[PDB]
């Protein structure tokens, strides 16, 4: 099973199969309510080839470290 991916969908607001500043920030927003300022910093990271864009693998390999988000994200996501 692959939860990461239905709620890949919802990162990817843009449907192109990454996660800029204008899709990540509509979850951190819808979860959290937060803008783009917080959102640049927490895919800077998350980034594996820092693009400006959050491919679906690096998703997993930073999401992969928040064992206790994932399971907040795939509850509404
Ligand atoms: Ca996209
Ligand atoms: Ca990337």
């Amino acid at each position: 099973a692959d939860d990461m991916e239905r709620i890949f969908k919802r990162f990817d607001t843009n449907g192109d199969g990454k996660i800029s500043l204008s899709e990540l920030t509509d979850a951190l927003r819808t979860l959290g309510s937060t803008s783009a300022d917080e959102v640049q910093r927490m895919m800077a990271e998350i980034d594996t080839d820092g693009d400006g864009f959050i491919d679906f693998n690096e998703f997993i390999s930073f999401c992969n470290a928040n064992p206790g988000l994932m399971k907040d994200v795939a509850k509404v996501f």
